[PDB]
C-alpha cells in the first residue's frame, strides 16, 4: 500500500545538475586602487602607515577584483558601517533583508533562462546566505520576486558558512531522487555588508576579511529523470558526504554580534584542510576504484590563495586542477557559499570552449569541494556528462 | 551503472517515526503571577495601567504554565535585556549561543534513548531553532555534547518561524527514504531569551508576545525499513508538503535588531490561518478518499488559542481533535517549533492511556500542521500503528 505508493512516488535516476546562472553587484572594486577607497571612507587618510601595511595585505590575496553591493555613497548614507566595533546591525539588517533576494534573483533567472523550462515546474527551492534574516525570511522574498508558484517547497538555509555552497548539493540530492518529477531550484547568495568595517591597528583578522571577500550569487536547477530532448544534464552527483575534522573549532569560525559579523582563523588553516582531506577523498573515490588524485577533475571552494596552493600540493595535482578556482578567486574574491557555484560554472564553460568530451574538462569523474567552520568538509561525487560539438 | 547503484543505496519503505523526545527549562513560570514577577523585574511598578492590561491579556491567553531559561537573576546581572528597545543583541547572543544546544540534547538524549540503538548508527542530524547563531554553529555544538560520530551530516536550519518543527519532518522524510539504513535525529530547541524584553505602554503587540512564548526543545529519530523486532515506528510518515498564502506576509512575521527579535501579527491572524487551509488539506488529504475532516487526527501546532478555536470552527472539528494542542499550549505556552513534537508525544501517549486502537486516537490517518510567517503551511499527512494492548 505505502509501499506501492512509493514505487509510484520516487525518482528512477540520480539528481542531476541541469543549469547555472551567475552573478554579482555592478560595482566593480580593483584591488590595486581598494587601499585608496577603503582608507578614504572610513576616515583614515591620517594613517598613512596602516595604510601601507593593507596595500601589503590586498597584494598578498592575490585578488585583482571584487564586487560589492556597497560605494561610498551608501557608507555616506550610512556611516556607522565605516567604523570597526560600534554598534551598525540595524543599518547592516536594512540592507541584507533587502538586497539578498534581490541579488539571489539574477542569479536563479539566468538558471531559469539555461533550462528553458516554466517556473511552475519548480517544486522545491533551496536558499542559502549567512545574511539577510527576516520573518517571512529570504527564500520568502526570493519566491516572491521569482513568481515561484505558492505550492513550491521552500527551504531558507541562513548563516552557515563557506561550505554551504557544496552542502546544498548534498540536500538536494535527497530532493530530486526520492521525488518523481521533482525540479529543485538551489540558490548561494552573500553579500558583505554585515562584515565590512574600517580598520583597527590590533585586528589583523577584521581588516584580513576586507581584502578577500566579495559579493556574489549562484544558483542551478537539480533534478533527476531529465526530459528526454529538453533537459541536458551537465554533471551527474553521484554521492555526497560530510565529514568534521576532530578538535578544529579554532581553524576557522565567526560570531554574529550588534557590530555585524567577524570572522576568525588561523594561519595555519590552509594546512590543516590540506591535511584533512584524505578521509573524505577516500570514502568518495575508493568505490569507483580511482588509482590517482589527477585522474579526477576538481570543482573546489578556493577559501583563499594559500588553501589553492596547499591543496594541490598535497594531492601533487597539476595546475590545471585547480584553474578554476584560482581563476574565479582572482576575478571575483571569495564569495562565501556562491563561490563554487562560478567555479563549477567555469569549469563546464572552459569545458566547452576548449573543444572537450566531457564537461569535466575531458574527464569521467571529478569530485566538487567545500570547507568551512568545523572544520566542516564538504565532499560531491561528480560524473561528467559527454559534450556533444 | 549510475541506476544500479541508485537502486542499491537507497531505502524501500516510508519514513518513520521511530522515538520521540521532550525537554525544558527548569524554571516554572506560573501566568497566575506572571504579570506580578515581569512587572518587577522589568522595573515597570509604576506601571500599573499596562500591567492591569497585561494580567487580562496573560488570562485571555489560556496559558497556565510556561518554563523559561531566563531568570530573575540573569535579568540583574544583564539589565539591558530588560530594556523595551536599547541594543541589548550581545547579552542574548552571549546566552542563546550556549544554551540552544545544551537544551536540545536533553529532548535529543530522551528520543534516542526510546529509540534504544547506538548513537553510532545515527547518520544524520536536522536542528533548527530561531537562535544561537555562530560559527560554527548550533548542530556542530549540539552533535559535540551528543557524542555523535564525525561523519553524521549535519544541518542547521536557522530563525525560521514556528512552522519550522514540521518542516523538518519533511526535511528528514526524503533523507530518509532516498538513502538506505539512514536514522535522522530531528531535533527543535527554542529559547525566548532573544525576543524577552520590557514593556512600552504604546505597544501592545509587543507586550503580547511577552504573554504566550515559552521555552523547551522536541527530537525524533527518523528512519525507513524499521529492524524487525528492534525499531518500532510510531506513525508513518505518507506525505509532506509546504505552500504558501498569497498577499499575508503582513499577518504574521518579525524582525531580527540590535534589540533583539520582536514579532508582528494582525488582530485577525486566526481567521487568515483558518480561512486559507482547505487548500493545502485538500490537496493533503483527498488521494486518500476522506471525505470528512473529523475522518482524520490532528497535531496541530497551536499557535495561540484564538487560532486553535478558529480552526476548529472553520473546520467543524469536534473538541477532540485539537484536544492534544489545547493541553500542550496551556501547560507549557507556544515553544514555537517545539511544540508540535510535544503536542505529538501528547497523542500517541493518550492514544494509549485511553486503550485506543492506534497511536492517533484510534483513526488510521492524520495531519501534522505547522504554521507560521509567510504565510507558511505545512502539512504531513500521517499514519498511525496499531497499538496492542
Amino acid at each position: 500500500n505505502l509501499h506501492a505508493l512509493r514505487r509510484e512516488q520516487r525518482a528512477q535516476g540520480p539528481a542531476t545538475i541541469m543549469a547555472i546562472g551567475t552573478a554579482t553587484p555592478p560595482n566593480l572594486y580593483e584591488q590595486s586602487t581598494f587601499p585608496d577607497f577603503y582608507f578614504r571612507v572610513t576616515n583614515s587618510d591620517d594613517k598613512q602607515e596602516l595604510k601601507k601595511k593593507f596595500r601589503r595585505m590586498c597584494e598578498k590575496t592575490m585578488v585583482k577584483k571584487r564586487y560589492l553591493h556597497l560605494t561610498e555613497e551608501i557608507l555616506k548614507e550610512r556611516p556607522k558601517l565605516c567604523s570597526y566595533k560600534e554598534a551598525s546591525f540595524d543599518d547592516r539588517q536594512d540592507i541584507v533583508v533587502e538586497e539578498i533576494p534581490r541579488l539571489a534573483k539574477e542569479a536563479a533567472e539566468k538558471a531559469i533562462k539555461e533550462w528553458g523550462r516554466p517556473k511552475s515546474e519548480i517544486t522545491h527551492l533551496v536558499f542559502c546566505s549567512i545574511s539577510g534574516i527576516d520573518m517571512p525570511g529570504a527564500d520568502y522574498r526570493l519566491a516572491t520576486l521569482l513568481g515561484l508558484p505558492l505550492t513550491v517547497n521552500r527551504l531558507m538555509i541562513y548563516s552557515q558558512a563557506c561550505h554551504m555552497g557544496a552542502a546544498m548539493l548534498r540536500i538536494a540530492k535527497d530532493l530530486a531522487e526520492n521525488n518523481r518529477g521533482a525540479r529543485v531550484l538551489v540558490v548561494a547568495c552573500e553579500i558583505t555588508v554585515l562584515s565590512f568595517r574600517g580598520p583597527n591597528e590590533g585586528d589583523f583578522e577584521a581588516l584580513a576579511g576586507q581584502a578577500g571577500f566579495g559579493d556574489g550569487a549562484g544558483a542551478v536547477v537539480v533534478g533527476a529523470d531529465p526530459l528526454e530532448g529538453i533537459e541536458k544534464p551537465i554533471y551527474e552527483i553521484a554521492a555526497a558526504m560530510q565529514e568534521t575534522v576532530a578538535e578544529s573549532q579554532g581553524a576557522v569560525g565567526g560570531h554574529l554580534r550588534a557590530f555585524g559579523w567577524t570572522f576568525y582563523f588561523l594561519n595555519q588553516l590552509p594546512a590543516i584542510i590540506a591535511d584533512n582531506l584524505g578521509r573524505s577523498l577516500e570514502r568518495a573515490l575508493a568505490p569507483l576504484g580511482v588509482r590517482e588524485w589527477n585522474d579526477v577533475f576538481w570543482v573546489a571552494h578556493p577559501g583563499n590563495w594559500a588553501i589553492i596552493d596547499a591543496i594541490e600540493a598535497k594531492l601533487q595535482l597539476s595546475p590545471d586542477k585547480l584553474s578554476t578556482a584560482r581563476h574565479v578567486f582572482t576575478e571575483y574574491g571569495n564569495m562565501q557559499s556562491a563561490t563554487v557555484y562560478f567555479v563549477m560554472d567555469e569549469l563546464r564553460k572552459r569545458s566547452a570552449v576548449e573543444g572537450r568530451s566531457t564537461t569535466g574538462d575531458g574527464l569521467q569523474w571529478g569530485v566538487l569541494l567545500g570547507f568551512g567552520p568545523g572544520l566542516s568538509i564538504e565532499t560531491v561525487v561528480l560524473r561528467s556528462m559527454p559534450l556533444h560539438h
